[PDB]
């Protein structure tokens, strides 16, 4: 399942890099050129989302009250409720992943870094297993990179 594997790599890398502040130097697996560009795109776009929606992000983080492994496990149901049960567009997928990064950083602050990879798996499961048809029609991560590509300015 190439789409699942690629999605997990991108999402896991972004969440870990957001939590630790360090770039992972290891090569990507299959489709590395696209996965690298997808991760680079998340750095640009996801970082903006967390700031543009800081107040709402903080508000939802407080409502969720994430203290431990069991709380983190319970997020799958909430993601299905809020993300899956709505229109699909790339913006909503970026909000899903960006709020994931926001939660990952919270897990770093409460010294529960071990839950970051399980969290990335849960986000990936919700995205890929509930939106595969849409992702395939939109050209997967190649389409993500194309959608957010910005042309160089003249001069
Ligand atoms: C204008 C809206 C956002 C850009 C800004 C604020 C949004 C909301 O107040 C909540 C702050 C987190 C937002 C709720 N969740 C976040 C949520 C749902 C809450 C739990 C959760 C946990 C993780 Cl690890 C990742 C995502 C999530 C599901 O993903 C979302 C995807 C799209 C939208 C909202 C999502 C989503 O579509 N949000 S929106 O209508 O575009």
């Amino acid at each position: 399942d190439e789409l699942y594997r690629q999605s997990l790599e991108i999402i896991s890398r972004y969440l870990r890099e957001q939590a630790t502040g360090a770039k992972d130097t290891k090569p990507m697996g299959r489709s590395g050129a696209t996965s690298r560009k997808a991760l680079e795109t998340l750095r640009r776009v996801g970082d903006g989302v967390q700031r543009n929606h800081e107040t709402a992000f903080q508000g939802m983080l407080r409502k969720l009250d994430i203290k431990n492994e069991d709380d983190v496990k319970s997020l799958s149901r909430v993601m299905i409720h809020v993300f899956s049960d709505g229109v699909t567009n790339w913006g909503r997928i970026v909000t899903l992943i960006s709020f994931g990064a926001f939660v990952a950083k919270h897990l770093k602050t409460i010294n529960q870094e071990s839950c970051i990879e399980p969290l990335a798996e849960s986000i990936t499961d919700v995205l890929v297993r509930t939106k595969r048809d849409w992702l395939v029609k939109q050209r997967g991560w190649d389409g993500f990179v194309e959608f957010f590509h910005v042309e160089d300015l003249e001069g």
